[PDB]
């Protein structure tokens, strides 16, 4: 698939919806979301497509590599950190990132697992303690959905 | 991947949770669906795993081969054809398919794409009018869930 979409939903006020389109061996995604604090958000896909228990059941990071939390531009980083969105003071952001490491298709194809957006930004391994390089202290998951294969 | 999950939602009542395992070299699916009005409803696999207009959005059934509208057994159905779910005086159906034409890795692959469970009964293919060669007149949409990784 070249085209992949994705709507974000939670227990709160967060929704979006963002769009994946493959363009050569980048993934460019764009979209929106709202509802949100304003400032940085975390932004994510995480492991698994299970909605079975909220944002929760959707697990870590998507991580097929074994490497350690970093941002997008980093060498050391999760398939899946995309870093962080920002939100203007009426709590909207505007998705515009062009990402090398994710795919459309393939083993690390993210078609099927879960985009996530936090509540606090991502420090993108930069916070100097354990979650830092874990998870970049971007706290809990606000909103969330499966990534799914679109027209 | 070898196990999936979808989580069904509406504007309405109906909910379920269904799961997909890959076994031996068939797919064995599972899992319940809530809040039905007694009696069979049309269960398929649609194309897109698209909600940005709820379960409108997922496109038509999934159908890599080109073929009409046709019960599970048939030859002449789509890939996403499951036919018919069966909902007891309570509301609840119960589950339980085995499929050998979706699959959850490569060409007929359904991760990604949508789960939706209509209003109606699936006559199968066998209506006799335009419309059931298409849906099986099982009518409107009144749960769907993104097909997602499981663990
Ligand atoms: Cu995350
Ligand atoms: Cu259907
Ligand atoms: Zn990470
Ligand atoms: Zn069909």
């Amino acid at each position: 698939a070249t085209k992949a979409v994705c709507v974000l939903k939670g227990d709160g006020p967060v929704q979006g919806t963002i769009h994946f389109e493959a363009k050569g061996d980048t993934v460019v995604v764009t979209g929106s979301i709202t509802g949100l604090t304003e400032g940085d958000h975390g932004f994510h896909v995480h492991q698994f497509g299970d909605n079975t228990q909220g944002c929760t059941s959707a697990g870590p990071h998507f991580n097929p590599l074994s490497k350690k939390h970093g941002g997008p531009k980093d060498e050391e980083r999760h398939v899946g950190d995309l870093g962080n969105v920002t939100a203007d003071k009426n709590g909207v952001a505007i998705v515009d990132i062009v990402d090398p490491l994710i795919s459309l298709s393939g083993e690390y194809s993210i078609i099927g697992r879960t985009m996530v957006v936090h509540e606090k930004p991502d420090d993108l391994g930069r916070g100097g303690n354990e979650e830092s390089t874990k998870t970049g202290n971007a706290g809990s998951r606000l909103a969330c959905g499966v990534i799914g294969i679109a027209k």
